[PDB]
RNA sequence: GGUCUCUCUCGU
RNA sequence: ACGAGAGAGAC
């Protein structure tokens, strides 16, 4: 993905767009009963902690292209991925607009607590101001598809949450994409029943573990991805995807049925404008995150990825033996024989890729169940059930988590969820936990659930 | 101050 | 089943 222009908004007449410098969070608590290292992200230019200029941190992600059409190692890739796909029978038939604002039983509704996007946001105008609930009236949607439109522009936004240390200090937060409602309503029109079938069927079909519930999921894992345990995460993966993959995606929607109507819509998210601030800027190939589809279709360009490096670093690589499940750029893969990631890593370089341990260490070694993770958690067999598999979320991670809150008001809530993520790490460590919770008087205020009955719930499930 | 998924809580 | 809130995860 790269930045084609930037134009004063004075000049393409677009509305500013203006979002929040002051972050929602503050310290909880219980900051100081444990050990952290994040803080807030840089949200503002002049944040005293930063130790680079921000903006130019914040859009280095935008790396620049390699290919903009497939290579014969994608053409192939692109196709047995399609073919994989063909057994699920998707509905490419349009989604209705009732269905698509108002949700499916493997879809949820449009986000009414979330921004409408350009240009509603400078107009003042919110989503409840045309879509409802209890009515499911869709025809103040269609008003407002014929007054403003398609192919609205993004609005850019830093996101407000915790980051590492040296991430603030190299300004380099996270930057989405807010959608215009309308682009979401016609995507979801036209992919909804795509983004059923893939949320209804987690595992190595999709190749996609959205819609996953990780308690269940990963006693699942080890049997769908026999063999050699390979893995991958991305750095600046929506923003690194050169224009070929959004092509590579056409192809396989084409293949599995889409028509050419459906299918031209992907060039309208490889090609984007955004609203930052008082700019305008074009950015040619990269995902915009934030648009409908973000989790799937960062999914399936990962599928054929990985398939297209395979066929392309290795001899004899035969993809009928690939199992791999893919969240975003996440990356939990199997092959009948052991897979040197370094290579697959050297090649997608080539393409413009920059692929790291799913851990983020320094360098990739041998991955095993003892020491693979994915959506961050780690894979524990349960100690009396040994084919139950515990998903386990570091308890470093849940210690960053209860350092800080948005608004103490949730705080029983906030320390409840944690909890269900701490007890899978074993008695032992939930107990110190929670120990550590009630060391502090609004700790003991709190309902803290029971390691046996999470346990026994846990059991139950199966 | 986006797309989504999962889970929990509180109501009817 | 429907509403409201939250936490976590991917980009
Ligand atoms: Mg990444
Ligand atoms: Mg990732
Ligand atoms: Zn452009």
């Amino acid at each position: 993905g790269e930045i084609q222009w930037v134009k004063p908004n004075k000049e393409t007449g677009r509305l500013n767009i203006n979002g929040p410098t002051r972050t929602k969070l503050e310290p909880s608590v219980f900051h100081d009963v444990f050990e952290g290292n994040k803080e807030p992200a840089v949200l503002h230019s002049k944040d005293p902690r930063l130790e680079v200029d921000f903006e130019q941190a914040l859009f280095s992600k935008y790396v620049g292209n390699t290919l903009y059409e497939p290579d014969e190692y994608i053409k192939e890739a692109a196709l047995h991925y399609a073919n994989q796909l063909k057994q699920l029978d998707i509905d490419t038939s349009q989604m209705s607009m009732e269905e698509a604002c108002y949700g499916t039983e493997n879809l949820e509704a449009i986000d009414l607590h979330t921004s409408a996007g350009y240009p509603y946001s400078a107009l003042g105008i919110k989503k409840r101001d045309i879509l409802d609930s209890t009515t499911r009236d869709v025809s103040k949607m269609k008003f407002y598809m014929d007054k403003y439109g398609l192919d609205l522009p993004y609005s850019t936004y830093v996101k407000d949450e915790l980051r590492s240390i040296d991430k603030i200090k190299k300004g380099k937060s996270r930057l989405i994409e807010a959608s215009s409602l309308n682009d979401s309503v016609y995507l979801r029109m036209t992919f909804g029943h795509l983004y059923e079938t893939f949320h209804a069927n987690p595992g190595t079909v999709t190749g996609s573990a959205v819609g996953c519930n990780p308690d269940t999921f990963w006693s699942k894992l080890p049997i769908l991805l026999p063999g050699s345990l390979f893995a991958f995460d991305y750095s600046g993966y929506d923003a690194s995807l050169s224009p070929v993959w959004f092509r590579a995606l056409e192809l396989v929607l084409r293949e599995i049925g889409y028509s050419e109507e459906a299918v031209s819509l992907v060039e309208g998210i490889n090609h984007t404008h955004h609203v930052y601030r008082n700019k305008t800027y074009c950015v040619l190939g990269g995902m915009p995150s934030g648009c409908s589809g973000t989790s799937i279709f960062n999914s399936m360009i990962n599928n054929i990825i990985i398939r297209a490096l395979l066929i392309k670093t290795f001899k004899g690589i035969d993809l009928d033996e690939l199992n791999m499940v893919a969240y975003g750029d996440d990356v939990l893969a199997s092959y009948p024989f052991p897979i040197d990631c370094l290579e697959l890593a050297r090649t997608g370089k080539e393409y413009g890729l920059t692929m790291t341990p799913a851990d983020k260490s320094p360098c990739f070694n041998e991955v095993n169940w003892d020491n693979a993770t994915f959506l961050k958690r780690g894979f524990l067999p349960d100690e009396q059930f040994p084919f139950l598999i515990h998903p386990t979320m570091p308890m470093k991670e849940i210690h960053e988590s209860i350092r800080w809150t948005k608004d103490a008001r949730n705080t029983q809530d906030h320390v409840r969820s944690l909890c269900l993520l701490a007890w899978h790490n074993g008695k032992q460590e939930y107990e110190k936990f929670v120990s550590a919770i009630r060391s502090v008087p609004v700790g003991k205020a709190l309902a803290i659930p029971n390691y046996e009955n999470l346990r026994r719930n846990w059991l139950e499930l199966f």
